[PDB]
């Protein structure tokens, strides 16, 4: 299989994967919301579920895109990053660690965001996650520079 | 050519290819929308395009936003899945199925959206492209799992 | 180094990096007017901040917010595009040019957009930056294509 054509590519295959299926917990959590709350973004869901008093805001619903928003922000960046440095041939416990760190650390985010916990515990959540992505970040940097 | 590295990648490449030009396809309405119904997000644009109260938000320009964060919400999951899923072996077959069922569903969703389509049509397309998402994530699941 | 994969890679890895980099630059300006500015998206953040009259929308997050939102619409593409493209043999310095006018082009949005600079400055950087990326996506297109 050409998933071992790295040694920490398996690794970062099951972590970004496990990222991209809790962006879609959060996306259908945001559907839940709106049904339960009953507040659609278009008159046409309204006019299905109600009347058009529906097509409305709610602040559930805004902290819901909110997170999926500051998903989109940063998970999207680690799928690229993580997958060119899969293939800097890392050390690969190091490798885990990052890919570890951001899974860990973007899980937290979405519960304490979502779950509404009190500052800055989502905050410290979010740069704890970026730590690793920074990381590879500077050392893509340098593999490419020095073979320009 | 490196588009041969295996069977089903010209299949993903093409639709993946497709559906990032149907996202260039809504933010050029996007604009054209603003420019019609003189509804700008900033100042200095509407300065330039006939007075300060051109900044201004506007119904159908926010329903062009809805339907591209919809778009960045799922394709761009699709385009790392795809792609990784064009390397685990699969069916040609099943393959191109799976990317064609996106394809179609992804298309029609920006249709019902932007179409204003009656329910829950857009929900459905939206359902529809989601499911080989779903079935290439768990796929990659267990075939990173197992390397590990 | 697998960054030797091919000759245009070293380059894209480089762009992309950088930009990657530049939306993370946006993200912390962002975090740095809503502390100045006192503008929180969430009450458990205002509550921290000096009191809940502090969960407010500001103009100058909405626009860094807007900068964010655009960057994720194009530079996410370039990030497929561009690696794709790496692999379909381009000419070096063609490849080159692609990748270093979105780079430029990119880079200068963000400048035009939080700079507040006059009309259509942005609007010209942004459709600089997109003609590469047009260039990139057609010719994956046919080599996609006649390789079905
Ligand atoms: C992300 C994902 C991944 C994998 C599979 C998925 C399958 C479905 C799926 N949806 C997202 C939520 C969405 C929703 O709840 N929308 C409500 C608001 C508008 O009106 C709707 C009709 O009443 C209900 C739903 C169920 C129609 C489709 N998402 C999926
Ligand atoms: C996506 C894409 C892909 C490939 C090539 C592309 C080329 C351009 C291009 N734009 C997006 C729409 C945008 C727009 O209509 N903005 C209006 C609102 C603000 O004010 C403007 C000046 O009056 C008009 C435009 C034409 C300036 C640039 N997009 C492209
Ligand atoms: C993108 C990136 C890349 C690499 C490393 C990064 C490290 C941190 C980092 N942040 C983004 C900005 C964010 C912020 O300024 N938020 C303010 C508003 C809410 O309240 C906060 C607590 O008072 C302050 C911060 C510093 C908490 C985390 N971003 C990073
Ligand atoms: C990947 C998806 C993670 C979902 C985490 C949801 C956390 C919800 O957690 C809930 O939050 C509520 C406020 O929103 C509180 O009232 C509840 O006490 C709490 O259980
Ligand atoms: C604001 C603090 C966030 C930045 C986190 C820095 C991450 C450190 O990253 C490190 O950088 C070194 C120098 O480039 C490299 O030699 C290491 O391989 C890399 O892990
Ligand atoms: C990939 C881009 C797809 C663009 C699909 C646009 C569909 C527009 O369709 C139009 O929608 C209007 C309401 O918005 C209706 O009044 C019109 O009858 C209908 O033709
Ligand atoms: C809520 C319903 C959405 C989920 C869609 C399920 C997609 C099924 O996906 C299937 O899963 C099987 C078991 O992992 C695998 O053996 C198959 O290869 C895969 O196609
Ligand atoms: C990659 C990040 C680029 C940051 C570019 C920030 C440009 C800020 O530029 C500043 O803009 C202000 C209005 O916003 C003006 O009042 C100042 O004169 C100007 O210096
Ligand atoms: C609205 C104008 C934006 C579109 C920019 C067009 C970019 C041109 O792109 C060119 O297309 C040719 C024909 O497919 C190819 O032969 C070239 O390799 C490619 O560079
Ligand atoms: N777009 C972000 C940029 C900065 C950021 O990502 N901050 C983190 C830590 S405070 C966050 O969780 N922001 C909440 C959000 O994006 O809604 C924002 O508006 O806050
Ligand atoms: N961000 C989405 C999450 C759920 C979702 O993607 N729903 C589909 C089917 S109802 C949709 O088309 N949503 C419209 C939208 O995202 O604006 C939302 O707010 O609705
Ligand atoms: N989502 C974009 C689609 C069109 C677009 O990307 N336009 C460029 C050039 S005018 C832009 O800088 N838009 C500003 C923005 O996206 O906030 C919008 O609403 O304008």
């Amino acid at each position: 299989s050409l998933v071992m054509s790295s040694p920490a590519l398996p690794a970062f295959l099951l972590c970004s994967t496990l990222l991209v299926i809790k962006m879609y917990v959060v996306a259908i959590i945001t559907g839940q919301v709106r049904l339960r709350k009953k507040a659609f973004a278009n008159p046409e869901d309204a006019l299905r579920h109600g009347g058009p008093q529906y097509c409305r805001s709610d602040p559930d619903v805004e902290r819901c895109l909110r997170a999926h928003r500051n998903d989109m922000e940063t998970i999207y960046p680690f799928l690229f990053l993580g997958f060119v440095y899969s293939f800097l041939g890392p050390n690969p416990f190091v490798a885990w660690m990052h890919f570890l760190v951001f899974l860990v650390g973007r899980v937290a985010h979405t519960v304490a965001y979502l779950g509404k916990l009190r500052a800055p515990i989502r905050s410290v959540t979010y740069t704890l996650a970026q730590l690793p992505c920074a990381s590879m970040a500077l050392q893509i940097l340098w593999e490419a520079a020095r073979h320009l």
